[PDB]
């Protein structure tokens, strides 16, 4: 028997191999899939919807402000932090990235003149993606990050981009009757407390004529918080805080149409996160001694840096067995699109 | 090779044996479970989309008067036509009909003081069951058969029942200002031609306090028109005319939500199913002598009552080997509870 500070110890101390630490986190998938999994489907219903009933309980009551350049290093060219698209087995993370940004913007039915707002925008990729391909589109990205707002603004200036504006705010906060044609959420929902809340909210923000396309990582079958069934996982926690992420199934979003209606839906196969997740990996392990040397002066100490650092490649060593688990068939990406009401 | 009208003739001088009957729909039915799984959870959803969009796309463009003498010989004491709920090995098809209308009541949450409507509600006896429970109700039975109607009428008679009204009418068309604090549909939904438009016409008869409750045979992954795959299957076309039965998979219903919108969902496994057209088989089997008598003035010939009670008899048998599938895990029954938009 062995805690969760002994594990813990030796993966900050890089003591666990690649092998051993991609082992450990399957393992703690695989115990994720035997709780989620029911043997029959009315079962696994009363399961779902259990899960579901509980999300619309929740109306009653992770730092994305890392250096630039540190992210850059670690990341495809336009910052995605969101499921990428690999077509072929030499597709590189850039080609990925600009594949799943055109993707998106064939699902999203995104034409030129459209106004578009993104809601948790990142790095901004989709934002300067569309605003770049579409000239007489207003795109508009919408994040928390100080950071992020600034980085899209100055992209934009250098790619002589004057169709973009950004607006600093919590989403579940921020007031407008501004009304948007297209309004696009990637992988931004699995960090909304109140889902029923914020389609609402959402809803607000479009006309009759309106699309809203969301992505999420989700399970093809249930759902789960991202957290720790039992003492054993120590990855969970490490990964992401208690109540900050929230994988929905497959099919979660179907049951939150009290204010939009669905016109289709989606799921890209988990091996194009997997193949996402192996890229950034590989990429920070490329770029190792030169993220060290950026997050220095910001942190503080060599143990600090060391600590992000393990955080994040982590991530991408426990994505890539969660993703390709079982061929990219258990976890993966889904893709809705819904009109107003 | 053998054709259609061999195994048909076959079947209709009763030469083919039960285990041999069994076993060829069993084979029809294993058959469109390879036309309906696919690969990966991608092309699944693919695959339910397309079938879900040409079903809205139907927005563009059986005989239920069989005597009720011969109804009460091989259905049970209510001649519910509709999937029962069995407890025990030993429920019998009286105690599950009751059974399946306790659930229906629970699940509706249907109150004393209620207005009820319920659409295609057969020979009434769910319209039955809640007009002797909850005396303060008003209840409607809505059905498209004059028989039927006058069914429902004769036993609310002789059951002193003076909360019962029927609707002789096509729903499709049926026009009314009317609104009720209940619509049930129960096995109703496989029949409509237009999903979109008719869950739209439901919903302007419901108020802001109103549910809708519908019960519809179901695949628990794909939906599927009743209908042959290939020349192999001569069992879909015998059962069901081309066009008249829809099987909707147990999350179709989620993706027509335009005017109403989801509160619960629920699956009932299909050995109920099984084991409801098990004891119709069997009391047929048993009633065989006094059927075939009861059939005779109204058809003509012995042929043509022999052709009848095939067709009922056959039903029984390849329902059992599609509910019973894989222990219930395939072709079940869906439930689910609206409110309106
Ligand atoms: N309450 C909130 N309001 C606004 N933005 C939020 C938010 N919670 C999370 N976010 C943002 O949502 C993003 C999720 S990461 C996905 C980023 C981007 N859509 C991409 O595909 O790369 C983060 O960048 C975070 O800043
Ligand atoms: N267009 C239509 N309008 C009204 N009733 C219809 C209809 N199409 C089918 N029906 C009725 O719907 C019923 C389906 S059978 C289910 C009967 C009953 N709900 C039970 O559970 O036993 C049939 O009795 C048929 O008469
Ligand atoms: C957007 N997402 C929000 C929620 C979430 C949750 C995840 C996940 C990826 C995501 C995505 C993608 C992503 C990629 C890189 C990241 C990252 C996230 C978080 O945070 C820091 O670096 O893999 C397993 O669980
Ligand atoms: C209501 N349903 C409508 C659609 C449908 C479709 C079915 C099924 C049962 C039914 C039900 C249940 C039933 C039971 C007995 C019947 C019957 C039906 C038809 O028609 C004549 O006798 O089993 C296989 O496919």
């Amino acid at each position: 028997k062995e805690s969760i500070g002994e594990i813990m110890g030796k993966l900050m101390q890089g003591e666990i191999g690649d092998e051993e630490l991609s082992k450990r986190i399957k393992e703690i998938f695989g115990k994720r899939l035997q709780w989620g999994y029911k043997p029959t489907h009315q079962q696994q219903l009363a399961f779902n919807l259990d899960f579901i009933k509980s999300l619309k309980e929740m109306d009653m009551s992770e730092t994305y402000e890392l250096p630039s350049a540190f992210l850059e290093a670690a990341f495809g060219k336009t910052i995605k932090q969101s499921g990428c698209y690999f077509k072929d087995e030499t597709t590189t993370i850039d080609e990925a990235e600009e594949a799943s940004h055109e993707l998106y913007c064939e699902r999203a039915q995104i034409k030129d003149g459209q106004t578009v707002l993104d809601i948790g925008c990142g790095q901004g990729g989709l934002v300067l993606h569309i605003a770049q391909k579409y000239k007489n589109c207003h795109v508009t990205g919408l994040t928390n990050s100080k950071a992020q707002k600034n980085y899209i603004l100055m992209q934009a200036e250098k790619l002589q981009l004057s169709n973009v504006d950004v607006i600093l705010a919590d989403v579940t906060k921020h007031e407008s009757d501004k009304t948007y044609d297209r309004i696009l959420v990637i992988e931004t929902i699995e960090h909304m407390k109140n889902i029923q809340l914020f389609m609402k909210k959402l809803s607000t923000w479009m006309t009759e004529d309106s699309l809203l396309f969301v992505d999420h990582i989700c399970h093809k079958t249930f759902s789960h918080h991202f957290e720790a069934i039992d003492e054993d996982d120590w990855y969970s926690g490490f990964i992401f805080p208690k109540g900050c992420v929230t994988i929905l199934s497959a099919s979660a979003l179907l049951y939150f149409q009290d204010d939009v209606t669905i016109l289709d839906h989606w799921v890209v196969n988990g091996m194009h996160m997997a193949r996402s997740v192996d890229a950034w990996r590989k990429k920070l392990d490329k770029n190792m001694e030169l993220a060290r040397e950026i997050l220095l002066p910001g942190l503080g100490s060599k143990e600090a840096v060391n600590g992000v650092i393990t955080h994040i490649r982590t991530f991408c060593m426990g994505g890539y067995e969660q993703f390709s688990y079982n061929n990219g068939e258990e976890w993966m990406v889904a893709q809705m699109l819904f009109k107003k009401k």
